[PDB]
């Protein structure tokens, strides 16, 4: 979710500005094949 959308569908930016959007988290990106938002 939040952009990741697969392979073919991956959009790393729209992960990474929810995860930044929460706090405590600095950024974010695709995982898991593109399927998962993983904030760090």
């Amino acid at each position: 979710g939040f952009g990741c959308n697969g392979p073919w569908d991956e959009d790393d930016m729209q992960c990474h500005n929810h995860c930044k959007s929460i706090k405590g988290y600095k950024g974010g990106y695709c995982a898991k094949g593109g399927f998962v938002c993983k904030c760090y």
